[PDB]
């Protein structure tokens, strides 16, 4: 073990400090002070030291949590299902790894149901018999910022779904680049910090307090996730995706269901390049276990489903200069 254990203490603390701080100026600011792919490097390295000694992962360590700490000034959104994040891939090795435990968990292959990862802030809808009552972000997984009302000025939001039921689910909302491109043009003249990132513009935007400002700037979704099935019958994550779009949410059209890990790549690899022409930034790939009674097989960790990887794409930006 190249680390001695004095040398990976030592490193675990300084990585959690530096990472901790990061987050906080990430999701309790919506102002990050280093690139998302800076943080990424550190926080795989703690990642590294923790699993090489298990005995230094601690409570407060950046593993352990997701998301961040709910911007008071909003009215708190318990979550009755928590919220998590995901695992990252980063090669295709990662990606052929994940089946590889899947395989082992499963005890056969499973197919995936992929989806494009769109970059923008995580939501949650309640609907109280086809009533959207409640709008939520993700915060630290397990309460949220109340965005109801924020929420209602998105055109593809829809109030009222198509059946009367109740159902609780998730998805991204975001600022196509066609927006965020006009949007920064415009506050360069208001002399105001041009947004970095579509990302961040989305979260700038949705955690404004002030709906009167947030209804025009120009928001979309894609919903991804049923959290509470109420009458809902999908038994896969592919049918799910068809029911979401048939009870009246936006869905992303991308989507493949694949039966072999070598066709998950393909599709990672295809996207990798369409990636231009789409109008709004992914920011990788999510390959999700198709079948959900194999999901609830996998579970979850403190932090990530076991059913799904996040292959994560560093931005276009960063792809063309
Ligand atoms: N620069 C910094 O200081 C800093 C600090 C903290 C975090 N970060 C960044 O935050 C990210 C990690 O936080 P994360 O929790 O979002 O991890 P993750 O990037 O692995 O995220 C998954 C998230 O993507 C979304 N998503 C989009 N399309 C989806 C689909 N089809 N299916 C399922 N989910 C989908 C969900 O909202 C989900 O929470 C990284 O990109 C990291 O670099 C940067």
């Amino acid at each position: 073990q190249p680390l001695t254990l004095t040398a990976a203490t030592t490193r675990a603390q300084e990585l959690r400090k530096q990472l901790n701080q990061y987050s906080h100026e990430y999701y309790v600011k919506d102002q990050p002070s280093v690139e998302d792919y800076v943080y990424d490097r550190l926080y795989k390295e703690l990642v590294d030291i923790e699993t090489e000694f298990p005995d230094l992962i601690t409570p407060d360590s950046p593993t352990q949590r997701v998301g961040g700490k709910v911007l008071s000034g909003f009215e708190k959104a318990p979550h009755d299902i928590p919220m998590y994040s995901l695992n990252d891939g980063f090669s295709k090795e990662d990606i052929f790894a994940f089946d590889e435990r899947v395989r082992k968990a499963i005890g056969k292959p499973v197919a995936y149901c992929c989806e494009l990862k769109i970059d923008g802030l995580a939501i949650s809808l309640r609907y109280e018999n086809g009533v959207f009552v409640r709008g939520a972000t993700r915060g630290d997984g397990t309460v949220g910022e109340n965005i109801t009302e924020n929420l209602r000025t998105v055109r593809s939001v829809p109030m009222r779904l198509t059946e009367p039921i109740s159902v609780e689910v998730r998805g991204e909302c975001y600022m196509p680049k066609q927006s965020f491109v006009a949007l920064n043009e415009e506050r360069e003249e208001n002399g105001q910090d041009i947004f970095a990132n579509p990302r961040n513009a989305a979260a700038g935007s949705l955690r404004q307090l002030d709906t009167k400002i947030v209804a025009k700037r120009n928001l979309n979704t894609f919903l991804y996730t049923v959290a509470d099935f109420g009458p809902m019958k999908a038994k896969t994550q592919f049918e799910a995706l068809e029911e979401l779009s048939a009870i009246g949410f936006r869905t992303n059209p991308e989507r493949q269901l694949c039966q072999s890990i070598d066709e998950v790549w393909a599709y990672i690899e295809e996207y990798h390049e369409k990636r231009s022409t789409l109008p709004y930034e992914i920011d990788g790939i999510v390959i999700k276990v198709n079948e959900f009674a194999l999901q609830d097989e996998l579970g979850f960790t403190v932090k990530a489903p076991r059913w799904a990887i996040a292959y994560k794409f560093p931005p276009e930006e960063a792809e063309t200069v």
